């Protein structure tokens, strides 16, 4: 049925507004991460931003036109050091998957919008993993484990693919001469 005049219609626009702002914030944090010398984290912020663009797109497509007023609170700033930005981002994701989306989903089910409710719930799953990544990286920075580990492992240069074996990433990639910032733990998800 039509969304016109329902609380769900307003919730969809509210989520869209928030997701849109999240996309921008994450891209800015991505740029800051690059400046702070964390390439993997920078690319993670950028990817998360792109995924927020997609959450927003799915939501936007449910709407049926017209201007709708909304009342909501949003983060008024700010861009800080990468550790701080990761913490703030995780907090945002936390609110979204623990409070906002579940509430919106329940109301959607209440008003008889099962498909939309399912989408809200599904997006919440994505946000929980978004938070996990942000919290994990924040922890790595705080513990000084971004580029150094207890036991020898494999590190990959994101710039050229060089693989380094050792307890930590090298100061300079021997293959492309780019700085340590480009290294990440070698991952194999296939
Ligand atoms: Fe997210
Ligand atoms: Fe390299
Ligand atoms: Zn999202």
């Amino acid at each position: 049925k039509s969304l016109k005049g329902s609380r769900t219609e307003k919730n969809i626009l509210t989520a869209f507004a928030g997701e849109s702002q999240a996309r921008n914030r994450y891209n800015y944090f991505g740029g800051q991460a690059k400046k702070d010398g964390f390439v993997q984290i920078s690319d993670i912020f950028a990817e998360t931003a792109d995924q927020e663009r997609e959450h927003a797109k799915r939501l936007f497509k449910f709407l049926e036109g017209g201007d709708l007023e909304i009342v909501a609170a949003f983060p008024a700033g700010i861009i800080a050091d990468t550790h701080a930005n990761l913490i703030a981002s995780a907090a945002g994701e936390h609110h979204e998957y623990t409070e906002m989306y579940p509430s919106f989903a329940r109301i959607a089910r209440e008003e008889g919008y099962e498909e939309i409710a399912r989408v809200f719930a599904s997006i919440a799953v994505a946000e929980e993993f978004h938070e996990k990544r942000f919290l994990d990286f924040a922890r790595n920075i705080k513990e000084g484990r971004v580029f150094l580990r207890e036991q020898a492992t494999k590190w990959r240069c994101r710039n050229c693919g060089y693989v380094h074996e050792g307890t930590g990433a090298p100061e300079l990639c021997p293959a492309c001469a780019h700085p340590k910032a480009h290294f990440e733990l070698l991952g194999i998800n296939w």
